[PDB]
């Protein structure tokens, strides 16, 4: 599906950015704004100017998700972005720090965007990961699709709004206007950076702030004698809802793509785990 | 002066025995020397804390051993009311930092119970040398009903008074949205952190900003943590003074602050003073 990409940089790896552009263009995609690989106001305008980006059915790809989004949140024109996304929505995709903007979008107007690969980390990596490439196009091209993996957890079925992304970024939003108030959801979390104790401290905060227990289920993506198993065990000891581990999701070279704010059905059985996702915007045919 | 220290280890060994040795050689005494044995379980780390409600020897200094991870696990099981009740008469003088901030905060949230953010057994008393600055500032706070810390702080020249609070930034962040967040406004909030990358410091400071915590204080002091863009950015969002350069936190130089005490911040051109009162002291 040959597509139009529009690069945004709300958050040094220019060679990998070019390698990503070259791969996309070589494969017959077009890049709307190649010129912007040559400050606050300029990073801010990358986002606010999306409300005036009216190219048809466009994939808006975050270039990198190192830090910077947090500075922007109070100056983003949320209403104009939410208005934009009411018709021929941009298909907005990124991860890591980009999670904060994604959550902001959800909180102001249930705008669905894709927690998934970025130009530098994924598309311009030394090897393009096929698993990641597959799941990206899988999500953007199919109005209903299913992710399968060998998850670890109780056998169960839950259905609700899919949300989450990067754990630290989601924590950074508690207390603020940009925390989405989603209940009875399937909450998917990743943070491949952090020390286990920090992961635990953050999961606990989600617990004691009342976010985790109000969901229908919790899925943990990529994270890497006190280790991560102790953290899962302790969290499970607090929760009366299923917590499933083992999804390839986050900043590993393997990551699925997840439409935050879409509808999902989680089904975990002895045979393995399925997540069926629908309602997100797709490439049009 | 010569004191009784009672050790607690709700969080987290050579340096620990060296710290005990330094305290006992100076003529202090140390109870609960057995918390350096367990490697312990939730239940016992819990009991370190809950049993303080029945430690009634007066003028006792409860000293946290280390402030690595652990407290977060305990907060929902701590008998906060029994601790608040204990501290209304001949209160314990409870001192720690780092992870210990969370307990300190829970105490504030439950009863405006003052405690001290300052040295701990392993990091401070058991280091290669006992740092004289830190030593002086610990005893200054515990012995004097009114005392004044001075330093060459950087910020606007200003005078502000309110409830002093804060401690470790990440730990205070961990409490937003939970029952253990102190509800202090019009205060003097002092923050420090260790081994945080600048961008992580910024994210945390921004969260305190956007949750409405920073702008509701009278002032913000930054302790020990390149972060100049981080100070510049937060200053660009705040309408209240933000003073840097205090020696507070996890470096060998740290002051000791009585969280929940009354403070007057005075920053001038010739330097910064923080005048603190209302906290419990060693009584003679």
């Amino acid at each position: 599906h040959m597509s139009l990409f529009h690069l945004i940089a709300p958050s040094i790896k220019q060679h990998a950015a070019l390698r990503g552009i070259q791969r996309l263009t070589d494969a017959g995609h077009q890049v709307n704004n190649v010129e912007v690989i040559a400050t606050e106001t300029e990073r801010l305008e990358d986002l606010n100017s999306l409300a005036r980006l009216t190219t048809p059915n466009t994939i808006v790809l975050a270039v990198r998700g190192g830090y910077g989004a947090s500075r922007l949140l109070a100056d983003i024109d949320w209403q104009a972005l939410v208005a934009r996304q009411q018709h021929d929505p941009l298909l907005i995709c990124g991860h890591a720090d980009f999670t904060a903007i994604q959550c902001g979008l959800l909180a102001h107007g249930n705008v669905i965007t894709f927690s998934g690969p970025m130009l530098v980390a994924n598309f311009g990596a030394d090897e393009l990961n096929a698993f990641t490439e597959h799941h990206f196009w899988l999500a953007l091209r199919n109005e209903t699709f299913t992710i399968e993996w060998q998850g670890e957890g109780p056998t169960c079925r839950a259905e609700g709004t899919l949300w989450g992304g990067n754990l630290a970024m989601l924590i950074s939003l508690i207390g603020t206007p940009w925390m989405p108030k989603i209940e009875n959801g399937i909450l998917v979390l990743e943070d491949i950076n952090e020390h286990p104790f920090r992961v635990e401290r953050m999961l606990l905060q989600l617990y004691h702030a009342g976010i985790l227990p109000r969901q229908k289920a919790i899925i943990l993506g990529s994270f890497s004698g006190y280790n991560l198993e102790s953290v899962y065990a302790f969290l499970r000891s607090r929760l009366s809802i299923p917590l499933i581990t083992g999804l390839d999701f986050g900043h590993e070279q393997r990551t699925v793509t997840l439409p935050l704010g879409a509808h999902a059905i989680l089904n975990n059985t002895r045979e393995g785990t399925q997540l069926t996702i629908s309602g997100h915007p797709v490439l049009k045919m």
